[PDB]
C-alpha cells in the first residue's frame, strides 16, 4: 500500500548523513509528502508504492550512505 507514515533515517549523530535520508524518501519513487531531517534522526514522509515501494526507497537510501526505516 502507499507509504504515508513515520520512517526512521539512520546517521542521527553522522555529520549530516541523515539531512540526505530525508530527500532520499521524497527523492526516491511513490514520493508524495515529506518531513525528515539530520538534525535528530527522524524521517517521516507519505510517499507510496504507485510507482515504487518502500525497500525501492530505502534501498535507495541505504544505497548513498543514508537509509532509512519504517515508524509509526
Amino acid at each position: 500500500a502507499t507509504q504515508t507514515v513515520t520512517l526512521a533515517v539512520p546517521g542521527m549523530t553522522c555529520a549530516a548523513c541523515p539531512i540526505t535520508v530525508k530527500k532520499a524518501l521524497s527523492k526516491v519513487e511513490g514520493v508524495s509528502k515529506v518531513d525528515v531531517g539530520f538534525e535528530k534522526r527522524e524521517a517521516v514522509v507519505t510517499f507510496d508504492d504507485t510507482k515504487a515501494s518502500v525497500q525501492k526507497l530505502t534501498k535507495a537510501t541505504a544505497d548513498a550512505g543514508y537509509p532509512s526505516s519504517v515508524k509509526q
